[PDB]
């Protein structure tokens, strides 16, 4: 039996719903260390320790742009920290350092008797997500920290596209009509550079640059795939292998690619 498995057996409906089975609470980090601000979302009743995920917004953006992931993931059994960066003008490398600092503070708070997440986190199981320059940050975090269990960059942007050293299971969300981080020069080549990992590419049909941000019209599909990816790879939960590795068969998807994804 998988010591990391949490929650009931998944269905398409359970993954497409606004919330998973678990009750979610949140709090603001009092003295953020290494980043600007943070909100921690956590399940109150997960039935065991859970992995943690740090999410970074893009340039000139704030927590609001990515915060829909907080409740969506936490309600399926993850601790999620959404952050503001030291400056909204920070570039990917700086964003990556702050993303890892956010994971470190979640791990420290796990050992803080006064924190709401005291003893709730399996601090060996961590993941990274982020939008555009925060997606580049997540890729840098994965390349520099191979012990990370999963990475989900959305509409990624960086000054380079070669992330060939990444061995972390990486799911890239791309927005077909993105004019800020065009898929042909960003998301697609970044996806194609990784030959050493489980990976996936899901492009949203007709999507603009913000197609996976808070308020998007595809939270059923995007949330299904993000939660399934984190379940399969952060929890080793093979109940989610089909949901994580399959073509979703959606008219909202204009391009789907995947490699080294079990599907068993």
């Amino acid at each position: 039996t998988n010591p990391y498995a949490r929650g009931p057996n998944p269905t398409a409906a359970s993954l497409e719903a606004s919330a998973g089975p678990f009750t979610v609470r949140s709090f603001t980090v009092s003295r953020p260390s290494g980043y600007g601000a943070g909100t921690v979302y956590y399940p109150t009743n997960a039935g065991g320790t859970v992995g943690a995920i740090a999410i970074v917004p893009g340039y000139t953006a704030r927590q609001s742009s990515i915060k829909w992931w907080g409740p969506r993931l936490a309600s399926h059994g993850f601790v999620v920290i959404t952050i503001d960066t030291n400056s909204t003008f920070d570039y990917p490398s700086s964003r990556s350092s702050q993303q890892m600092a956010a994971l470190r503070q979640v791990a420290s708070l796990n050992g803080d008797s006064s924190s709401p997440i005291y003893g709730k986190v399996d601090t060996a199981r961590m993941g990274v997500m982020g939008h555009s320059m925060g997606g580049g940050a997540s890729l840098r975090s994965a390349a520099n920290n191979p012990s990370l269990k999963a990475a989900i960059p959305q509409a990624p942007w960086d000054s380079q596209t070669n992330f060939s050293s990444v061995t972390v299971p990486t799911l890239i969300f791309a927005c077909e009509n993105d004019s800020i981080a065009p898929v042909n020069s960003h998301a697609l080549p970044i996806y194609d550079s990784m030959s050493r990992n489980a990976k996936q590419f899901l492009e949203i049909n007709g999507g603009s640059h913000s197609c996976a941000n808070s308020g998007n019209s595809n939270q059923a599909l995007i949330g299904k795939k993000g939660v399934a990816w984190m379940k399969r790879f952060m929890d080793n939960d093979t109940r989610y292998s089909t949901f994580a590795c399959e073509n979703p068969n959606s008219t909202a998807v204009s391009d789907f690619r995947t490699a080294n994804c079990s599907l068993e």
